[PDB]
């Protein structure tokens, strides 16, 4: 049950991961303070994620297993899929610039939604709290 609003609580190795991605210092710095919140709606295999931050306010729509295009809030463009792996949502992306692969994972640990990002042997964790 991914359903509902998840507000960021704590971050793990996040600026290091942003540094890895080639992201600008002030943009990393503000990205560390982003006040991110996800309001997730499942409508079958069609997922809508209202993504809300200090940078932006976006509705992300995606259907499980079908490639979509996503832009980071920094403008990094990515293309890829989210599949469900039992209890997880596993995103497999690739930048449109370099074509380097980005791996995302979404788990609900009780009342925690844990988001893990992996790029170039660098892993970052962002922990959200159920509102």
């Amino acid at each position: 049950a991914f359903d509902g609003t998840w507000k960021v609580d704590r971050n793990e190795n996040y600026e290091k991961f942003m540094e890895k991605m080639g992201i600008n210092v002030v943009k990393r710095k503000l990205g560390a303070h982003d006040n991110l919140k996800l309001t997730i709606t499942q409508e079958g295999n069609k997922f809508t994620v209202k993504e809300s931050s200090n940078f932006r306010n976006i509705d992300v729509v995606f259907e499980l297993g079908v490639d979509f295009a996503y832009s980071l809030a920094d403008g990094t463009e990515l293309t890829g899929t989210w599949t469900m792996e039992g209890n997880k949502l596993v995103g497999k992306f690739k930048r449109v610039d370099n074509g380097k692969e980005l791996i995302a994972v979404r788990e609900i640990s009780g009342n925690e939604l844990i988001q893990t990002y992996t790029y170039e042997g660098v892993e970052a964790k962002r922990i959200f709290k159920k509102e």
